[PDB]
């Protein structure tokens, strides 16, 4: 088992980011997903790894990240037989800086209404990265998403 993290980033105006991942990266390249994902260091918190790497990949700053499904655990294979087998608590976000991408993790992105991915999860899930979509699927972790759709001011 390995220690990981997935985080949904949202703009004030409460749209979702949604990225697409580098082809160079060793898994699920080219794949679109969810804002951002990684791994914890050895004695660094969850929250302290999601801030660090949404500099790292997106160069943006965030809200205090919100833990949405702590629970979540997820074992997927990408296409060539490469497996994971992952804890990875899902968090989510605001952003509060404008985004620098780092083209060797993300080679595009989109702002969109969360409703509109979610109908697109829904229709075609092998469009997206799998613990997008388990991630989106799961009732409460989708509740707290909606949540982050409000406008902010």
């Amino acid at each position: 088992l390995h220690l990981a993290f997935s985080s949904w980033l949202f703009n004030a105006k409460g749209q979702l980011l949604v990225t697409r991942r580098a082809l160079s990266k060793k898994a699920w390249p080219g794949v679109w997903t969810n804002s951002v994902c990684g791994h914890p260091q050895l004695g660094e918190s969850n929250e302290d790894a999601v801030i660090r790497r949404c500099r790292y990949e997106l160069g943006v700053e965030i809200t205090p990240p919100e833990s949405i499904y702590p629970d979540f655990r997820y074992r997927a294979t990408d296409p060539s037989g490469i497996v994971e087998n992952e804890v990875c608590p899902v968090f989510a976000a605001r952003t509060t800086s404008a985004l620098q991408i780092n083209d060797d993790e993300v080679m595009d992105y989109q702002w969109c209404d969360l409703a509109d991915v979610l109908h697109g999860i829904d229709a075609t899930p092998w469009a997206f990265s799998p613990w997008m979509v388990m991630q989106a699927t799961n009732r409460e972790a989708r509740k707290r998403l909606s949540a982050f759709t409000q406008l902010k001011l």
